[PDB]
Formats: C-alpha cells, structure tokens, sequence
C-alpha cells in the first residue's frame, strides 16, 4: 500500500496569513472593538535606511518602464533575508513599512533577559548579512490594541517599549543596534559589552560576548520552551507553523478582515499576481492623532476606534483606503490612500482635501484626541507586497509617503498640502495658506507648502 | 557528468487526465457512438450529505463576498482527503456530483471476494477520517457506455450494480457502510460482521473482523497483481500513473473532448484558475430518460445517443451546456446548464423553457425510451473545480440543482418549472399549470411549481 | 535553532536568463555597439527536419482549435529533452530557430580534440532518444558580434566554423551526425569511425570506439576542468548556473535588452502564461544581407549595427518586431514579422511591403553590404516559447517562414511577396513583377510570386 509524500498545501488561508504576524493569526479574541490586549515582549525594529529615498532612481528611463518589477525585486531580495532570520530566531514580524520593519518575541515576563540575548545575535546577524541597516531593541510591556467594524481590521502595538524602539533605532549610525534603556536594564549585562551614546540612555552593542560554558544552540533550545509556535518536531523544517494552517471557516472570515480586497482578489487567483507591483501616481492622506498618554490603551482604544470608524466612512465614498496604520513616537497615524489598485477615479486631488479637511474637523472633536494634524501630498510612489514568500504585506513607498508623514509632524494641528495637490486642485486660492520652509530632517526640494485653511475665512 | 533530478512535468495532457478517470484514460474505444464495455467490479459511493443543504449559507453576508472560495477550500480540503483514501486503495475516481462521488476497483470476476474486502476497509478509514459521510458499496457486472460526436464525449457506467450503489447508499444512515445483497453475497462473509436492514436485503457493516493470521498490508500486496494501474516501482510514490503521462496529441485530442471548453482554457494558461470558482446565477434544466430496462448496455446506448445527438443541438444555439450525465435509480439524466463560464444571455428562463419543451418533444420519440421528463429551476448555484489536484471535475452545486432533479423524479412524464423561471418568464399564464405540492424527499420550501404546457392546448 | 530548505527561487532575472545562452548571460562587454568577441569552439547545430513541414496538420478542424497548444506541447517534449542531453554533456544553447536549435562549447584552443569527442558522445545520445533528427557538428576559430541600441540588443556567433555547421547539418541525411572538415581535422581521429560523404570533404560519423582503457565518465570529469560554468558541487544536481543569478539591477537591465517586451509581461505575472502560443496570422519580412567576406566581424560587425539601425527604426513606425538574426550560409538574416502579440493593426500588408522597400533601398546603400534581399510571405504561423524550462525562446515556425526564408535567398537582390501579400495589398498591378517559377529546395505550391518594383519605373 503506497505512502505519496504529504506536499505543502498553498490553500486560501495559508495565502491570507502570510499577510499577518501570529500575533493575529493565532488569536482568539472577542468580537467587541476596541480589543486590547496585554503582555511583555522584545521589539526589534530594522530599517534599511536610504532605499525609500534612492527610489526616485526606479522612474529613470534606464529601468525601461520596468523600474517597479526591478524595485520589488531587489527589495525584496534583502527584506527576505532578514525575514528569515527573524523567523529562524523564533520573532513574529508584525508590519512592514516602507523599507523597515518590527518585529516581537512575546514572552513570559522572567524570560525577557535570556530572549533579549536571542534577538541581539539575531541583530549581529542581520547586520552580518551586509558586510558588502540600523536597528533598534526595546523590551518590557506591551498592549496590543485591535480596531475596526464589521468587514475590517487593524492593529496597534503601544506601549514605552513601542514608544522606545522608535527613539532607540532613530539614533543609530549605520550598523549599530541600539538597545532602549529598558531593555539594557533587563538584559544579561554579562553578555554584552556596550558604548554610552551621547546624550541618550539608551545604548550601543559592541559585542556579544559570552563565557566560557557558553554554547548558543543549546541557550537557544532552552529559549525555544518559551516560544509557543516556533515550527518543531514534523514541521521543524519550516520557517512558520502558519503554513500548516488548515481551511477553517470561521478562522478565515476573522483574518481576511485585515487584508484588502485587491490583494484578497490575488489570493483568490482572480487577477494577475504582477497586477500589484507598480510606480503609480496616487494622494497619500497621512493622519496623526496625539493623545494626552499614548501608553494607555484604555484611554486611547475608544478614541482610536472612533477615529476609524470616522475615517473609513468618509473613505468609502471616495475609494480612499487605508494602507497601514502605525504608532509614531507621536501619536497613531492613519496612512492613508487615493489612487490605488483600479480605484482611479478624476478630481482625486479636491476630493482628497475635502475628505482630509472633513477627517480633520470630525477627530477634532472626539474624546481624548488632543491634536490632529493631517499631511497630504501627491505623486509617483511604489506600490506592492514587499517581504517574505510566507510573511509579506502590501505597501506603499516613496518620497511623497515620506513627505505627508514629515509634514503632519512638522505642522501639527493644522492639514496641509504640497505643490501637486495645491496646483492640481483648482479650488480658489484664498482656500490655502501658504506656509514657511522648514528644514524637515529626512527630506529636501519639497516645494512650496500650504495649509489646507478650508472654504470659509471662519 | 551530472544527474539531475527528474522533476514532475504537469503538461496539458496530464491537467486533462486529473479530470478523467482511468476507465477512460487508459481505454482505448473504438470511434463507433455508442461504444460499449463489459466488466465486473465493485463501486463505492460516498456523499458527504447535508453539505448541498447548508451552501445557501455561503451567500450570506458574513462570507463577504468570498463565499464560493470559502465554499470551494472547504469542501476540496474534505472531499481531497477521501479521493487520497480510495486512490491509496487502488480505486478509480469515476464521477464526482455534488458533495459525492463514485469510486470503481474493476477485476477479474474471481477477484470480486477479495476486492471487496480492500473496499471495505477502505471505507471504514474513510469514516475515520471524520470522528470529529455515508457509503454504499455494490459488486458485480458493470457496463460502460460512451456516447457523443465528433468534438463531444460522455461516459456512463450501468448495470445492478449500478442500480445497487444507489439503493445501498440511499439506506445509510450517517457514519454506515451499506453492502448490496449482491455484495453480501460475493462477500468475505468470515471476514465482516454485519446486521440486518430492516425490511431490506441490503446489509450494514459493524466491523471488520479478520483471522488470526490476517495482515492487511500483506493481503493488500496480493490485491494489487490485480490493479493493472496501481502505482508502483519507480512511481510508487504517486497517487495515479495517470501523473506520468506523456504528450501524444492522439491521446490528448481523444482525452480533450471529455472536458469542457472553459475548462480546457484554464488547462492552457489562458483564463484565471479563480474565474471558474464562484455563485452564480444560473438555470438548470435537468432531463430524465426512463428505459424498459435501464440494465442492457446494448438497448438503451443507442437512444442515448440518439437523445444526446439532439440534447446537444438544441443546448448549442443557447450556450446551455451539459455538465454531467448520471444515472439514477431511474433512468439516465442529463444536468444542462444554462448560463454557464461567460454564456450569461438575455431571456434565460424563456429560452431554457422552450429548449426543456424541444428535448421533451424530440426524445419522446427516441425508440426505446418510455418517459421524458425534464425540470427546470433557476437561482444561485455554486460552480467550481471541486476533488484533488490529481483527480478533479468542474461541478455544480446548490438547492436549485437539488430541486430540479426531485422535480423531473417526483413529475415525471412532464416538463415542471420552479417559481423564479415562472415568474421571470414572461410567457402568458395559460402556457403553464400550476401544480399540486408534493413533499419531495430532501427538499423544503420549494414556492409553487409549474408544469410547462406549452403554446397550444393540444 | 531550525534550518529549513533553502528553495529555488524564480526571480524576474532567473526568468529572463532562462532565454538566453551563458554567452551573454555571463558576458561582461563594452557598451559600445557593435562589439565583437573572439574565441574557439566547437558548434552543434541539432534540426527535428520534417517538423514545421507538418505544422500546418495542426490548424486542421481534429485538432479542435487547440492546435497552437498541442503543437507547442509536442514540440516541447522533444526540444526539452535534447535542450537537457546538450546542458548535461556541458553545452550552451545559444538560440532556437524553428524546430532547429544551435549549441556551443567554448574551449580554450588546445582544448578543442578532447571537447569534440564530448561533443560526439552527446550528438549519438540525442539521435539515441529519438530510436522509435539531423546533426551537422564543426569547430574552430569563432567571433561573437553584439549590436543595438540603447534599449534593444541581438547576437549572433560568425565566421568558418558557422558557416561549416550550417553546411555540415544540410548533408545529414536524418539520423547522421556530420562533421565539418576542420572538425574532423582537429578530432581525435583514434576514437571515432567515419565514411566519405560523397563530392564532399566533410565526413560522417560511424561509431565512436574508445581504446581498453577508456572510461567516458572519468574523461568527462577531465574535460570539465576547462567548462567555466558547468554546475557543480553544491549546485551539481542543476542544469544551469543562470539557476542561481541573484537579483542585480545592473545585470537584469543589461539582459534585458535581449528579450521582447511581451515576453517579459509574462515575466513579470502582468499577462497570462498561455497568451503567447497561437496560430495566427502575420506578415513575415525575412531581410537578408551578403557581404564580401562574412566571417569578418571587424568588417560586418559597423554594417549590421547600421542596418539594424534603419531597420528598427522602420519597424517602430508600424510595431513590427525582429523576432530573431540569424547568420545564413550567405549573409546576416533578420527575421521581422508585423501583427505579433497585440501588434494588429489594419494595412498590415501594404505597410509590409512599404516597410520592405524602405529597408532594402536603405540597406543597399550602407558600407560593405554587397546585396539586400527581401522576403514577403503572410499566413497563419505557430508563435510561442519553444525549448527547457531552464532554456527556451519566443520562436515562430510555420510554413510561411520559410517560404520567405527561401524567396530571399532564391530571388537575390530584390523585394519579393507571395501571392497573400500581393492580392491583399490592393497597391495597383504595376507596384510588382510577377516572377518566373523556381523549384525552391524545401518548397512546393508556392503559388505565384512577385517583385515588389515600388511606386515607381525608375
Ligand atoms: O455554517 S456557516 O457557513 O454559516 C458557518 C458560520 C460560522 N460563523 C461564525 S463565527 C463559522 C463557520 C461556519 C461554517 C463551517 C463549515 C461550513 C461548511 C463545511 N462544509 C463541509 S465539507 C464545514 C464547516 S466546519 O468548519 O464547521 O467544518
Ligand atoms: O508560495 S507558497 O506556495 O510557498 C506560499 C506560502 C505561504 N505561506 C505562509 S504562512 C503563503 C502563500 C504562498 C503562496 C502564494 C501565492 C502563490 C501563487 C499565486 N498565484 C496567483 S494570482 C498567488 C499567491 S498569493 O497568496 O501570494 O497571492
Ligand atoms: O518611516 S519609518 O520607516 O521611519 C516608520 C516605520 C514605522 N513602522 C513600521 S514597520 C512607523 C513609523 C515610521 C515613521 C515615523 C516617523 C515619521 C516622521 C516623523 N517626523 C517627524 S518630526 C517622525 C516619525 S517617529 O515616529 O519616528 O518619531
Ligand atoms: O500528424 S497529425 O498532426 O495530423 C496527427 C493525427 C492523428 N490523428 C489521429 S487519430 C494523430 C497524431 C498526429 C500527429 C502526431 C505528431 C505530430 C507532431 C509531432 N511532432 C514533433 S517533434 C509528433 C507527433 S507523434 O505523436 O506522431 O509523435
Ligand atoms: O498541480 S500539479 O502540477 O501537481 C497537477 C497534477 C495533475 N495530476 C494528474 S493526473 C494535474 C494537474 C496539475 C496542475 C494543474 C494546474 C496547475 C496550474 C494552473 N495554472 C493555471 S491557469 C492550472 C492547472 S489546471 O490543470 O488545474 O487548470
Ligand atoms: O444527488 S446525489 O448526490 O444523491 C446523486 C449523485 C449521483 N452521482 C454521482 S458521483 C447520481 C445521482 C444522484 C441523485 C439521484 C437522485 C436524485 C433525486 C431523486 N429523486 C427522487 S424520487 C432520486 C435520485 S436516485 O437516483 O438516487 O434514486
Ligand atoms: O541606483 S540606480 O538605481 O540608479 C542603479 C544604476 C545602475 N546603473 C548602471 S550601469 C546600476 C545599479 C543601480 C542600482 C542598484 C541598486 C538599487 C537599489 C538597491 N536597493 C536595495 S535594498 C540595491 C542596488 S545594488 O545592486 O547596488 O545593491
Ligand atoms: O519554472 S521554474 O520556476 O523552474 C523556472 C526556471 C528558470 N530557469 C532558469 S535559468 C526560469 C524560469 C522559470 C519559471 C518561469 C515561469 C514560471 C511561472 C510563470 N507564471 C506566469 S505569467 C511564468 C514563468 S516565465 O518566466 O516563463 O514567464
Ligand atoms: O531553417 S533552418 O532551420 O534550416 C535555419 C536555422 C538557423 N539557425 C538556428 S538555431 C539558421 C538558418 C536556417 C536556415 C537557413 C537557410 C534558409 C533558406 C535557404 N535557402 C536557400 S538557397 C538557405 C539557408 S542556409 O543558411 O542553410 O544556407
């Protein structure tokens, strides 16, 4: 009696998890929205600093209108390898923005110092694959926050230890890991030799540096008690337990609210798996809501939710889409999307400032939302799914992205536009306020910027 | 000099053969239309009851619009692991319907006692597989019947034995394996306890009981000197030979005409292997030969043929299709579809009405046979690629497809329509009658049925 | 810590190697155009004769208008399988061309006895597959010749030993393999049994007998010392290196340049993988160029680029294509075919044969070229991606291919069309000369052919 070989099964939902990290996919929570949800954990935050801004180099006319393919391509080549190794040291990658991306190991509250030594030899390693990257670790407590209505979803890690891995990867230099003062607190001080950065608490890793008994794999096995879906045993051959997934209704209904419909229709294999990857002009509408706390995911899901349900509405109507939603060292931002997969529809630019102007005054008023400030730019940018085979997520890139963050930043409170959308539009010129430069750290050649001021003098 | 591995090669004619069974694979028939065969074997018929029932849920809401791809993963993830079952067991696939299918182990007549009892077992592990189904089983004298034209080819298997997989299966309750009394009697009788079915001569499975010297695997090996395509030797690690087979335009132009176009599209790389997958509107016209004698190949091939001659010609100038032919307890059916892959035309329901009334008019007249009847429901169907990569066939599925065959058992004699093609129509009144209710087993909620009259009292 | 499989990867620029030869794959040359390259080897030039002289079988009605799919298929299985007996004895493919194929082992000088016994051995193995093909074999001094623009590249390998393969496979009768003179004069004459081939100085190989203590495997090794890109080690269960290229954007715009854009949509998952193999109807102008002396590449090499030039400015106007150049036992040959994948625009003839004019009057007039000759020929022709996975090309074969083939070197220094062309054309009467008729070796029913004279006396 033959015994055919058991061969991986790439079903329907197997495709849609790859778009998430196990934080998601191997949840269980309640329907009420906001959920929220607490643990401990380390963060590995990695960037590979300057791809967004050589990008502009893919429009070239050497790329022969395949600068997008050639973009993804190279991209992805290096992003996957550092996916590998997360995964391989047993982290869960959540996000993927841009060229960057962050990622957990979520443990029991004793084990945070042995798996911080875990994830700075996986950081020793990352950076050893490019000797031919910065990156930042935080480490303490973190609450999950997910958000959203009946047909989507969203997720927030918060918390100083989010809060922390931000500050922590913007100091490196090149090559450095960064540790947050907290995670050199709770760490094996025995292990690791550090410098003093200048100014700052947090530190840097010379060296991993260990004793005489020391062998790594067998740390590492002991650490793997700790890590409830690192593949083992049958599956110790694959690089998620996530690809086992088995076809579950119930299961898939939950974790296809997290993905968008364009990808949905790849997965499904309705249109073209090329159809996604482009350099297509769009409006990025990049909203930031700061809080008086942005810690307390009490005080803060309500308000977040609210915002949500707000902002979705008022993107429905114009086919806008919110592509990722992230906490800034400043508040949680929205990024959001005119323009996207078939959703090319005229006035993109007047439509995109009404819509802005209207989230604006709406989160303006909801409890505990202590600031918005909305920057809106238009341009060419990438779009597609960047990372992994078995974790990749759809995402946008470029120097406009770049610019509608720097600007909400730099110009709290107020919406404003760059030079595209205050010129293509053709609204009235006393709708604007034309705004002074400022110097904004990441960006150059931005162009005149204004304040959206709105249809009346007020 | 170097050794490269001999990689899978999936070319067209293999995607072909994973629709066909083996029976027609590895036939090699004469042109004549009819064609048939004589043999002996054991069949299986497995459905997966009550699945067809509940797939109105795939429409609701709470699938967002991902129902038929839920509903397709669902069902192949289940119905796969039975097709492994009777593949490893060394069956043929013949048909699938629905949420069942029909399984054959053709032998030499003396092997029938011993192929019974790999059947059985066989059986009994698939009842396995869901702790956490019913099966009929029949042996003896088969016929086969190929029917067609020249760019067309059907194949029905008939015969008691037929006519007792049916009957046998009919009388399961969930989780039995019923044997025919023709089973039983050819049976292992040492080998099997059964119990009586009460007022039936059929008989239920309680266990497999074998000797004390008896190894399964052992008596399985024995088994297979029988199985002229069980896999083995170099390819003893596939589910079917048929996973080897080589380019030969021959075989391939003979293998093609089983299949229908829009699937031999997909086949070609020219279509979305997701575009065959959805819920659909759809009208069935379902049409009922009965025979004096349903059980002599060589009497009623010929008015199959000659019915399908005429089937098929009045289906071409409508885009209907047939998308399968079985036989049933009563006579040969032919499932016709009406609005099918990209055949979507205006007035469905007038044009399916007047072709229902032209098939029952012209067949009437066939020689041999005694009774046409024909139902025809409309509404939203389930159409997709259903069984195993290696073993698959485009099906439909749905309550309309149910209640259009219980029509044409349940009024027989007589062309009968549903509400929704009534009511759609748009025909005068006086070409139909209203219907007295029947309970039709399996059925609930039907709304009013019609008998189709026609243009002229008569 | 795991260490899961490290799986092949198909990235865009693996997929753009796949059509090309290690030749350009590996290459590193100047970006001047021409450039010219120097070296020795011996060449293996394989046809499948009688093949595209069948072809016209499979637009008949029993080939149920799969015909393009099946041809393609067939044709595959067996290119395939010599494509694999050439990269495992060590070859490179440089090009396909109809069903006809040409393959290189580029050796250092000394090298060249021990590389044509290799070379032997593998030509016997192919006519070995196929007992249930001719082979013409020649080796020497070789130049490689690169040309284009800035977004377009070709190459073709010139000089004696090019011009003796094309000799040598024309005496093959089918199942020889034939050596050119100089072949024979640098091989290992103790080896291989040979006959005179009657009023020629090539020769036919009988047998190859090895001495006592010959072992071809050990042999083999030996000569693979001198095979730079032979997989090996870790990659020695590969058929190419290309297998393994990594994502370089450098690299793939430079490889680029080599392929046609539609191709490289179907590279990129932007059109399906079954859009490019059809039966369709184009034009095909076959332009032929003879030169004084053509196995001079410093004299050539400044002309082609020249012609190439003026010709693809002359086919953008209309979207014709080079589909391929090839050098001929007399000239340089471009191979241009207008209505292509998605190219179908109205005119298509008369606009040929402007096309043609514009071509052959610039042509005449550019340095070194001796004679222009154009073919004109329109029908269905098979188009698709002929060969290996790991080697093939966009190829078109078909009757009309080689009728203009043959109208360009049978009616020299003239503008030639069928009878298609001419009557299609509706251009006046005048605009041609109807020529006398040639027995064409390889042709029959040509029906009437004509000059194109032009618009004018003259
Ligand atoms: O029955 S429903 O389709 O409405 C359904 C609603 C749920 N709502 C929520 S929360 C969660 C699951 C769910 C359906 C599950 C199945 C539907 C069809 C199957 N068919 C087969 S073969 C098997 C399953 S199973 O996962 O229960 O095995
Ligand atoms: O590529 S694999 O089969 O290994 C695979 C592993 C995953 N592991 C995990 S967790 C998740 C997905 C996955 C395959 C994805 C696709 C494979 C073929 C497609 N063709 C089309 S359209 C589209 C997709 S898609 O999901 O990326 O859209
Ligand atoms: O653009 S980044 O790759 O640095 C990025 C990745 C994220 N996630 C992932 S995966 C989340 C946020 C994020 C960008 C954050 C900022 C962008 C603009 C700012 N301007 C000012 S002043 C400040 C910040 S901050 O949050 O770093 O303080
Ligand atoms: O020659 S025909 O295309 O008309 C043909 C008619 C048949 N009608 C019937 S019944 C059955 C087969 C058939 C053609 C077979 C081939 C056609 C092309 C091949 N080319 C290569 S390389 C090889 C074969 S083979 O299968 O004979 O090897
Ligand atoms: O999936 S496998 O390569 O193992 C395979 C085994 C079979 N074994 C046997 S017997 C038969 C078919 C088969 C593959 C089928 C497809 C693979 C990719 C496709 N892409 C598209 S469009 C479409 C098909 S299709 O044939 O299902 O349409
Ligand atoms: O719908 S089923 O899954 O039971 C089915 C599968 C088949 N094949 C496969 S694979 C062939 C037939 C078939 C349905 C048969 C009937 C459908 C309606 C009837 N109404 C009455 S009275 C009686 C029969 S019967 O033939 O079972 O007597
Ligand atoms: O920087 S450009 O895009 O203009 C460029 C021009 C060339 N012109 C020529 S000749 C050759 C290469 C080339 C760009 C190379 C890269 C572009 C983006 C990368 N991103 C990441 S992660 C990595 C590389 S790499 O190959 O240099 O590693
Ligand atoms: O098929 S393999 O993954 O082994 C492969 C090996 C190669 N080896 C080398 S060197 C080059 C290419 C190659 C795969 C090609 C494709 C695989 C899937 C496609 N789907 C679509 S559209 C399209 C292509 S394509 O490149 O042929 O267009
Ligand atoms: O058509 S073929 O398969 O023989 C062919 C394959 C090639 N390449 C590849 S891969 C390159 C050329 C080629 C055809 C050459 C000719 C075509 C027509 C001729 N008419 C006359 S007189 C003479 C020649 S010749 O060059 O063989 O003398």
């Amino acid at each position: 009696m033959n015994t055919p070989k058991e061969e991986f099964q790439d079903w329907p939902i197997v495709r849609i998890a790859a778009h998430l990290p196990d934080l998601i996919v191997y949840g269980h929570f309640s329907p009420e929205r906001p959920f929220m949800d607490y643990f401990d954990g380390v963060l590995m935050f990695v960037d590979i600093s300057g791809f967004t801004a050589m990008t502009e180099k893919f429009s070239s006319a050497m790329y022969m209108d395949r600068g997008a393919e050639q973009l993804v391509e190279i991209l992805n080549y290096h992003i996957s390898a550092i996916v590998e190794k997360v995964l391989i040291f047993g982290g869960d990658i959540l996000k993927f923005a841009g060229d960057a991306l962050l990622a957990l190991w979520r443990v029991e509250r004793k084990q945070l110092k042995n798996i911080i030594t875990v994830v700075i030899k996986c950081s020793l390693e990352i950076h050893g694959l490019f000797e031919t990257v910065k990156i930042g670790l935080a480490a303490g407590h973190i609450s999950m926050l997910v958000f959203g209505d009946e047909t989507h979803s969203h997720f927030l890690v918060i918390g100083q230890a989010v809060d922390d891995v931000r500050l922590a990867q913007n100091m490196a230099q090149m090559n450095d890991v960064i540790l947050s003062p907290n995670c050199w607190q709770l760490c094996d001080r025995s292990m690791i030799e550090i410098e003093s950065v200048p100014d700052q608490r947090a530190v840097k890793v010379n060296f991993l540096k260990p004793p005489p008994n020391f062998n790594f794999d067998e740390f590492f096995t002991k650490c793997t008690t700790f890590m409830h879906y690192y593949p083992s045993g049958e599956h110790k051959n694959l690089l998620r337990l996530a690809c086992t997934l088995k076809p579950d209704p119930e299961l898939e209904m939950s974790l296809q609210k997290y993905v968008m419909e364009s990808i949905l229709k790849q997965i499904d294999n309705k249109q073209l798996q090329g159809y996604l990857s482009e350099l297509r002009p769009v409006t990025i509408v990049f909203v930031n809501l700061m809080f008086e706390d942005q810690d307390k995911a009490e005080e803060i899901g309500p308000a977040i939710q609210d915002a949500y349900m707000h902002i979705t509405s008022v993107l429905k109507i114009f086919q806008g889409q919110i592509n990722k939603v992230f906490m800034f060292d400043k508040g949680c931002s929205f990024l959001c999307v005119f323009g996207f997969p078939g959703e090319k529809v005229p006035d993109e630019l007047t439509h995109a400032l009404e819509c802005a102007m209207d989230i604006f005054d709406f989160c303006s008023q909801v409890h505990k939302i202590q600031t918005v400030s909305i920057g809106v730019a238009s341009g060419i940018v990438f779009c597609g799914i960047v990372g992994h085979t078995v974790r990749h997520e759809y995402t946008v890139i470029g120097q406009k992205v770049n610019l509608a963050a720097r600007m909400m930043m730099y110009y709290p409170g107020i919406v404003t536009c760059d030079s595209v959308t205050y010129n293509g539009s053709n609204l009235p010129a006393y709708f604007f306020k034309e705004l002074p430069k400022k110097v904004m750290k990441g960006v150059a050649d931005s162009g005149p910027l204004y304040q959206y001021w709105g249809r009346t003098e007020k």
